[PDB]
């Protein structure tokens, strides 16, 4: 099986273009391009990555596809389009090559997520994506999970990927685990929803710094994801470079590696570390 980092970003940094990079986030306020990622993947023996839109514009899609062209180490792109546009189909057709495998909108930043996802024009777009075998990545905060339950139940025609295991409020674990878990189980009950094991270190209190107690809390979330989704619907992702707010690329991968060695068979680990990503994103 392929060994895939299923979730990473790239950017030529400009402050105004990335409003979510704010104060206390200096590590992110610079360019992150494929050259910077490849040594880290090499050290983890990961052969390829999936690059995911980091801002909302068609030019982000063009940027990522350009980086991915002729670069075997970028296996796919999850791009951005305005899914509500009537023009969606003809716009998607503009993209050349085969590496555009899915889309993502930053739902978490919307004022009314439920209103956003149930919107007729958005539903039309997502329906078109699914009819055309494009994956959709779901990005929400833990408390927004109930807001997308109906959306996920409705759009069952192709794979929906839950980013970062739905962002459990790890900084609160000292009702939080319970609430997130109930929402996670309800989503995992749908066969077409799969789960990224990624983006966990930055849901702990990284500003004050990660502690052993956070690592144990993360393992609880990993265990809950495995219970709900099963071993065939889990995929590793680094969430680099965002993960660097809290931990190194090596620390992020090792955390999942140690957990998987404990809880998974060899075959199940191969699925976790790339097989599931390859089958859901239709990676060659
Ligand atoms: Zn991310």
């Amino acid at each position: 099986a392929l060994r895939i980092d299923s979730h990473q970003h790239f950017w030529r940094y400009r402050a105004a273009d990335y409003p979510w990079i704010g104060a206390g986030m200096g590590v992110l306020a610079r360019d992150y391009l494929p050259d910077a990622l490849h040594p880290l993947m090499h050290a983890q023996a990961l052969g390829a990555s999936i690059a995911v839109q980091a801002r909302a514009g068609r030019d982000e899609t063009a940027f990522l596809l350009e980086l991915a062209c002729d670069e075997a180490r970028i296996a796919a792109v999850v791009g951005w389009e305005d899914l509500r546009a009537p023009q969606l189909a003809e716009r998607v057709a503009e993209w050349r090559g085969t590496k555009l495998r899915g889309f993502r909108h930053q739902l978490q930043d919307e004022a009314d997520v439920r209103a956003f996802v149930d919107d007729a024009d958005f539903a039309r777009g997502v329906a078109w994506l699914q009819a055309n075998d494009y994956v959709y990545d779901v990005l929400v905060f833990e408390r927004q999970l109930p807001d997308v339950q109906a959306f996920c139940a409705r759009h069952d025609a192709h794979w929906l990927v839950l980013d970062h295991a739905g962002k459990p409020a790890l900084a609160e674990f000292d009702t939080a685990l319970a609430r997130w878990r109930a929402a996670l189980r309800e989503l995992a009950a749908l066969p077409h929803v799969v789960c990224k094991l990624s983006g966990l270190v930055t849901e702990a209190d990284w500003r004050r710094g990660l502690r052993a107690s956070d690592l144990r809390h993360i393992e609880q979330c990993l265990d809950a994801a495995l219970d709900a989704f099963g071993p065939q619907r889990l995929m590793f992702g680094s969430d680099w470079p965002v993960c660097l707010l809290a931990a190194s690329y090596d620390e992020v991968a090792s955390l999942v590696e140690r957990w998987a060695e404990s809880r998974l068979s060899a075959a199940e680990r191969s699925a976790l570390w790339g097989g599931t990503a390859a089958r859901c994103y239709a990676l060659p």
